[PDB]
């Protein structure tokens, strides 16, 4: 349907990993671009993909207002608090530890992780790099025919859950400087188009 | 040379990435990798093994996993120095009796920790923050130049933790192709090889490393015990 009736049945092959803690969920290492619509932070030909493809279509069908994209743009342009700079890896001081009578020095390396709850949730784990994972129960997916008969999958996106992907784009925009630059280029492309 | 003069100039590929040999710089503690003149803080990181899967003709023992195995790197070094009568039989027997009586295993005592959550706000966005803490064990050999570090990670597709042993020592200890220790204050040439001199003066470092492998897990204990028995009966 057009306008507010617009939906996307996103095909998900079964970057996709299936794990379990009804406890089984989809682990989607979702991206926003692909190697053209804009110039990435690395200076390569980048085009819209996945997350940005979803936002562009729902903006094209007038479900996402341009005022929302303007607010996200100004938020990402004005913000200086980035997740990569706020997530610090900690290393403890070496302490004496004996195993099997052998004297070792023991230290712990702690890697932070962030959980954003939207039932959906986003997880950011950790040279090193931060990796974003969009997670949701697997029984939410419709089969190839079009019914949740799992308890290829298809994730239904509509006006009732598009805000999950707008929030996820905003989170990407504060993950790192490279992501902040790329997301700003994507929002500029969507607003101009 | 012959007898007590026996040595091994172990060839180590220096300019190589995505392999068992890596070059890092020790930050006065911890170290960070490097890609360039070599100074005293540059170390060799060697993810050394003690065996290798063998074929139907070159097998030396059967490992804990039931696979054909043969000597490799650490165990081959110990075999040659035992073959040339530098390593005493009592040294191998002492390690054998130690591994037979030992009950504390590294993969059973080392724990990966997940901390409680805390509320964390970044850019005005509220998150739940937690930490995953990985232990590492460092063993300082009697020679203050050599050390080994055991990194503890999760078992892949299994329950528990696994240890990866790395053998570390300064780059300036290595000899070039001419037998010169001239790496200090000099950049490493392309495809250049470093040579770690192993002799009677430092062989016990490799014996202590074999003992450390033997306490890593029950499978490692079994494999080391099979290696000691094979070497003793040679």
């Amino acid at each position: 349907g057009p306008g507010m009736k617009f939906k996307i049945d996103y095909e998900l092959p079964l970057k996709i990993r299936i794990k379990q803690r009804v406890k089984h969920y989809v682990e989607w290492q979702i991206g926003y671009d692909m190697v053209g619509n804009f110039i990435g932070a690395n200076g390569k030909d980048k085009k819209l993909y996945e997350l940005s493809d979803i936002i562009f279509q729902f903006f094209k069908h007038n479900i996402i207002l341009k005022e929302n994209l303007f607010g996200i743009k100004n938020f990402l342009e004005n913000n200086e608090e980035l997740i990569e700079d706020k997530m610090k890896i900690n290393r403890t001081n070496f302490t004496q530890k004996q195993v099997a009578g052998i004297n070792f020095l023991e230290s712990y390396v702690s890697y932070p992780l962030l959980v954003y709850q939207f039932e959906f949730l986003s997880e950011i784990i950790i040279g090193v790099q931060g990796m974003l994972y969009f997670c949701f129960p697997v029984h939410l997916l419709k089969n190839i025919n079009g019914e949740r008969n799992f308890l290829k999958g298809y994730l239904e996106i509509s006006r009732n859950n598009i805000n999950i992907f707008l929030e996820m784009l905003k989170i990407f925009g504060i993950l790192s400087n490279n992501h902040r630059y790329n997301v700003l280029q994507i929002i500029e492309f969507i607003l101009n188009s």
